[PDB]
């Protein structure tokens, strides 16, 4: 199936920063920085270092992605 250049990766949080920003490391070890938003995200969720979450990398670069809900 064809589509944009968006790909969901499975990584774990490594650090936590303000501005609704968070860092997660993929399988290669590289950490990506992004922001978390949405419905379940506005429910005052609990985030901590070591949690499995999904992140969608953008074509802009490999140093900025979108924070997605936890890894199913």
């Amino acid at each position: 199936m064809a589509k944009d250049d968006v790909i969901q990766m499975q990584g774990e949080v490594i650090e936590n920063l303000p501005n609704a920003t968070f860092r997660v490391k993929l399988e290669n070890g590289h950490v990506v920085l992004g922001h978390i938003s949405g419905k379940m995200r506005m429910h005052y969720i609990r985030i901590l270092p070591g949690d499995k979450v999904t992140v969608e990398l953008t074509p802009y670069d490999l140093s900025r992605a979108r924070i997605v809900f936890r890894a199913k």
